[PDB]
């Protein structure tokens, strides 16, 4: 496993019941995220920790064929089959950094 980037970012999902974000893992608040490459079978993984306490609030397979969506440019978004999810970037700089990982993943892929 190597991680391709670090990313400030607050990490949401979608609650489709209330429409409406929520933290990722129950908590409001930043983590650092990364896309790990797993180089043996090519395969990518994005795995975030809370700063604070290091509770891990993500850990989800990149497909080939994802959709990300880069709604504004400091949220960013993607489905899988159960849950959509949400970066709330700590800046734009932290954005770029994580989209160029994931487009580069999503090329690789
Ligand atoms: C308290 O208020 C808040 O929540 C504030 C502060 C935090 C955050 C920051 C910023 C803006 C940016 C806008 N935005 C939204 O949520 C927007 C507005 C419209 C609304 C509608 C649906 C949403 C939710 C569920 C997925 N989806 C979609 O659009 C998805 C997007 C998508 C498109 C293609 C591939 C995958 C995906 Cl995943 N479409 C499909 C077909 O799946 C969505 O995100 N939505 C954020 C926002 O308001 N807020």
């Amino acid at each position: 496993e190597q991680s391709i980037c670090q990313a400030r970012a607050a990490v949401m999902v979608y609650d489709d019941a209330n429409k409406k974000w929520v933290p990722a893992g129950g908590s409001t608040g930043f983590s650092r995220v990364h896309i790990y490459h797993h180089t043996g079978n090519n395969t990518f993984r994005v795995v975030g920790r809370k700063i604070q306490d290091h509770q891990v609030v993500i850990n989800c397979a990149i497909p080939k064929g994802l959709k990300y969506n880069q709604a504004t440019q400091t949220f960013h978004q993607w489905r899988d089959a159960r849950q959509v999810y949400g970066l709330n970037f700590g800046s734009k700089e932290d954005a770029n950094v994580f989209a160029s990982a994931m487009m580069h993943a999503l090329e690789v892929l």
